[PDB]
């Protein structure tokens, strides 16, 4: 990876999901939570499909709101349902940027 970079926004997302913990959550937490997606800038990949691009971006996204977060916020397994919905949420926010990148 070249670099990472925050290619485009999403915007309040608000989808579906599975639960509504999930969506409430979201909503709440939203604050929080991020407002767009960053993307890995492969300066030769050629070999990813839209699972390795998702994951990879994922790995970034999910440390920037996890390690980050760690400076001093103790949860105490609340971060549980934090990190349900944020990991649902970053998927979808990576297929989103795909499909405005498109």
């Amino acid at each position: 990876i070249g670099g990472y970079m925050l290619g485009n926004a999403v915007g309040r997302m608000s989808y579906q999901f599975n639960n509504p913990m999930e969506s409430r959550y979201y909503n709440d937490y939203y604050n929080q939570m991020p407002n767009r997606v960053y993307r890995p800038m492969y300066r030769g990949e050629e070999y990813v499909s839209e699972d390795r691009f998702v994951r990879d971006c994922y790995n970034m996204s999910v440390t920037e709101y996890i390690i980050k977060p760690a400076e001093g916020k103790n949860n105490s397994e609340l971060n549980q349902l934090d990190t349900t919905v944020k990991s649902q949420i970053i998927r979808e926010m990576c297929i989103t940027e795909y499909r405005r990148g498109s």
